């Protein structure tokens, strides 16, 4: 409220600001004496964080050098002396944490109980120099010093940081907000360089953005990240599906829809963050728990269970080597291996059950890790259709889309979005749609009893039932594990992983099914997955080639036929001749099989001219068939897989250079920002980072709606509506406020 | 050094010296790293080849081993592929130097309950390892020029 | 030189207008401002 | 870094670069928190020297 906003720039908020700076700080100093008094000390901090709050959102809409932002620079000058005991007071604090974590205090400490005496802490103190003596005089008092005089370093570091935390934050963050905001006031200099230890120490958790303002201008905006959040994005496996995503985006994505697919990309990172959080590590029960153990770590050690199972086919294969066939056991020949040491059978029997516990093991877990999220996508996507296309209202499947078709069914099931988040979809589609399509329709289609919503909503029903693996089994909704089951015979991974499975069990059959077991390094390296595509990449025109080698040769057969028959005398005794060519189909062979894999061609195999009528035109035949097939057919194959290497090189090339060029957000080139120093790699890394946008969307996921502000719930309700206009396209800070800023 | 050293016990060593060009000339350089730019994905491509000549040579050890007589003489009869070890190599040395593939190499099977079957196996030999691999190969040079 | 040909075309046709002539950054510096150019201020379909 | 560990404590150390002061900066700049003496006795340099 702009208008609220001056309203009280011009009142004396100023005034009462001033003084609870003044008592805050010296509340602070005093409570900081005695451990008894910490929580009224809490409170208190608290009660900053609040008044920040207050200052944040008078900010909030403010442009660069706005009076009110100004006004707010004259009462920190005002108030200074408590600011810098403030800033005093959570730098001390923070360096004697990271000291107490130093070794040289752990040297200077003597007692295996860990405490420090007064002056050992003086001295450690002072041999840091960090501290002035009045600051050590100041720490010791704070210290609860037993009679002994000894103190725990330990809990006099600990107790004070986990408090000031939050209104540490804060007070960066309206630091910083307020030196991008008015980039000269020296005032605001100087308690920047007094807080640069809380701005080192926060700048990872701050998380900055930029995003289109309701009021047609950009803003920025400042949140928390979570230090889980942060690992959890370090992952990386999630490094990983970020570059799969950014080149998938820049090969084929559009702008429009470029957003939105970040958008999806970031719900799905954060169902897999939840994924690896369940996964992680810290008497049916008991049996039931020991199963959910056992499925984590299939789970975490996935890969490595396919990398012990591509070992065991390797090993599998080289005792296969030793194999051998002879007609005398060790008619009918007998198969056996040929070594000296005779323990390999046993280990091949061995190997190949380990195998196939591995492969199982590796199904189990790829379903656990991995179907969860595509069952989530497709509730998803099936949810943003009714939501917003409403297909199954209104426009029905295409008829040819089997994804569509199976997709039906799961409508009617209770569970549906069991991995998606949102359980609501159903309602929100009928209050959008009912209107037009019929209430009680779109209830028969969604298997929801209206009766039971308007219930659930007007009292609250808890109708318990007791445990029982009988009334699980009664629980479980057929149609919807139909439905998954579909989906997880659809996807492809799984179908390879079957595969593997199949091969071993009919490898235990004959023991040489385990050698498919072998191609599995294909899916294991990323060079063979490479080298593999550049022929996949052209592989339907590789294919029309060899059709019209089929054809070419045909022709060249229907010639030899009709006139060149009798040259195609392939027995050297005259009383048994063999001519291939007596017969279309015999000559379609020889010459597909023969000629082809001839360098020189059929002439090479069929019997010279010379001296003959025909000859003329034979050797026209053999030439042409040579050029044409011989030459340039394969020659279309190398070109083609030439052109593979290259346009997949031009691809990563293209893909690299255009990140390094522009940003993911605005578009805007490097050179723009690059005109003040480093400037694309500052508009990245702090301004228009993707990871950054992603954090700040699960902060507002974890936040609580009353406490959002303007701005996020501004987001929010842009977020829910899938509309993406609020992410600047074209536009920054730096261009808005350009002029100004200079 | 070392190679001029042992020169002197065997003057042959002295050849070794010979590769220096290699250093010496920037042209050679040039020629030699565009290899090495693609060296581990050729190497993979070995590997691969390694791998399908192995499948191949279990086929021919199951069902086409009589195929694979080298010998004329009847009363001497040398069978490559009446061990794996053996039928491995015949096929890795014969089969990939041959420019036909290993048909060239085994006994035409006309006249054979099996002989589609080992028509089949011949031409996709002669496709996958003879021509595509090389052809990946060629590729990657022609790649590392660029 | 036919993927080649291929590319420039689809990349030209993406980047400028086919009327004007004009970079697609200009019209981007507004958003979507390309496709809204192509679509409604310079459709050759609306031309036609 | 491993085999680098070894040229730390060697006095010659810095033969080739032109800096000998080294020693002596990283002293002053980190030996008010991990302790002069640890510093000299990985460095090979005596104070009272
Ligand atoms: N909006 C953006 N957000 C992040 N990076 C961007 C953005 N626009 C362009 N970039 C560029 O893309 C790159 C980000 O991907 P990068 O490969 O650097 O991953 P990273 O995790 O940042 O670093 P590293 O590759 O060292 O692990 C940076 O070079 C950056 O300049
Ligand atoms: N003057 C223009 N008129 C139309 N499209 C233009 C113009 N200038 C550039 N374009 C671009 O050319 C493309 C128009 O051809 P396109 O292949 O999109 O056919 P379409 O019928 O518009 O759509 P689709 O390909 O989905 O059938 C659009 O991407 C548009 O951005
Ligand atoms: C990705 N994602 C969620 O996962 C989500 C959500 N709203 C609730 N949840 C579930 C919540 O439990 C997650 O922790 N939104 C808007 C969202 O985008
Ligand atoms: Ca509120
Ligand atoms: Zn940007
Ligand atoms: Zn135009």
């Amino acid at each position: 409220c702009t208008g609220n906003q001056q309203s009280l720039a011009h009142s004396r908020l100023w005034d009462a600001v001033v003084g609870f700076l003044h008592v805050f700080a010296h509340m602070m100093m005093k409570l900081a004496q005695d451990s008894s008094q910490i929580e009224l000390l809490k409170e208190l901090l608290d009660l900053q964080k609040d008044m920040v709050v207050m200052l944040l959102s008078l900010l909030e809409g403010n442009v660069v050098n706005g009076m009110i932002a100004r006004q707010m620079v004259d009462m920190l000058v005002e108030s200074s002396s408590n600011v810098e005991m403030i800033l005093k007071f959570f730098d001390m604090f923070l360096k004697l944490k990271d000291i107490v974590g130093s070794e040289a205090f752990q040297d200077y400490v003597t007692d295996p109980r860990g405490l420090i005496s007064k002056k050992d802490f003086q001295k450690a103190m002072d041999s840091q120099k960090q501290f002035t003596g009045p600051e050590i005089q100041f720490l010791l008092s704070c210290s609860e010093a037993d009679e002994n005089e000894m103190i725990n370093f330990e809990e006099f570091a600990n107790r004070f940081q986990e408090p000031a935390r939050d209104i540490g934050f804060n007070v960066a963050v309206l630091l910083t907000n307020l030196s991008e905001h008015v980039p000269h006031d020296p005032r605001l200099r100087n308690f920047l360089e007094l807080a640069e230890s809380i701005l080192e120490y926060f700048r990872p958790y701050l998380g900055r953005i930029e995003i289109m303002g309701a009021s047609r201008r950009i803003e920025r905006i400042y949140f928390e990240i979570s230090e889980t959040n942060r690992a959890q994005w370090e992952m990386p496996q999630v490094k990983e599906s970020k570059r799969q995503f950014i080149f998938d985006v820049v090969n084929e994505g559009g702008e429009a829809e470029k957003m939105e697919l970040f958008v999806s990309f970031c719900e799905d990172t954060i169902f897999e963050m939840q994924i690896a959080a369940q996964i992680s590590e810290p008497f049916w029960g008991e049996l039931e728990v020991q199963r959910v153990k056992f499925l984590n770590y299939l789970s975490r050690n996935f890969y490595t269970l396919r990398f012990l199972a591509l070992f065991l086919a390797f090993a599998i294969n080289f005792i296969l080597l030793f194999y051998k066939v002879s007609d005398s056991p060790p008619n009918m020949v007998y198969y056996f291996l040929e070594e000296s040491t005779g323990y390999m059978e046993p280990a091949l029997w061995c190997l190949s059950l380990l195998h196939t516990l591995v492969a199982f093991l590796c199904i189990i877990g790829y379903n656990c890790l991995k179907v969860p999220l595509v069952i989530f996508k497709r509730e998803k996507e099936l949810a943003r259709k009714l939501e917003f296309d409403g297909l199954y209202i209104t426009e029905q499947p295409g008829d040819d889309d089997v994804k569509g078709q199976w997709d039906r069914l799961v409508l009617n099931t209770p569970s549906f979005p069991s991995n998606y988040w949102d359980k609501f979809v159903k309602r929100k589609v009928l209050d959008k749609h009912g209107d037009i399509f019929g209430r009680e329709r779109i209830a028969e289609l969604l298997g929801m009893d209206l009766a039971s919503l308007e219930i659930t909503a007007h009292n609250e029903r808890k109708p318990d039932p007791p445990p029982g693996l009988l009334t699980w089994l009664m629980s479980i909704d057929v149609k919807y594990q139909i439905w998954k089951f579909g989906v997880i015979f659809t996807d492809n991974s799984f179908l390879y992983l079957g595969w593997y499975m199949v091969m071993s069990l009919l490898g235990h059959y004959n023991n040489f099914f385990f050698a498919a077991h072998l191609l599995d390094i294909a899916m294991g390296v990323k060079t063979l997955r490479t080298i593999l595509s550049s022929v996949t990449h052209n592989g339907k025109q590789l294919v029309m080639t060899v059709g019209l080698l089929a054809v070419v040769v045909y022709l060249y057969t229907v010639v030899a036929f009709n006139f060149f028959r009798k040259f195609y005398n392939k027995s050297e005794d005259e009383d048994e001749p063999d001519m291939k060519c007596d017969d279309m189909m015999t000559c379609y062979l020889f010459h597909m099989y023969v000629g082809v894999r001839a360098g020189g061609g059929i002439g090479d195999e069929i019997e010279d001219p010379a001296g003959d009528e025909y000859e003329l035109y034979r050797v026209v035949f053999d030439i042409t068939f040579f050029f044409f097939v011989i030459v340039i057919l394969l020659a279309i194959i190398q070109g083609l897989i030439i052109d593979a290497f290259g346009e997949l090189r031009d691809q990563q090339e293209q893909v690299k250079e255009d990140m390094e060029t522009k940003c993911f957000i605005c578009g805007i080139g490097s050179d723009y920002f690059d005109t003040t120093p480093h400037g694309f790699e500052t508009h990245t890394l702090e301004e228009h980072n993707l990871a950054n946008y992603m954090f700040f969307l699960m902060y507002l996921i974890n936040k609580d709606e009353t406490e959002h502000t303007g701005q996020e719930s501004y987001v929010w309700k842009m977020y829910q509506e899938r509309c993406w206009d609020f992410f600047p396209a074209g536009d920054c800070f730096r261009k808005q406020y350009e002029d100004q800023l200079s």
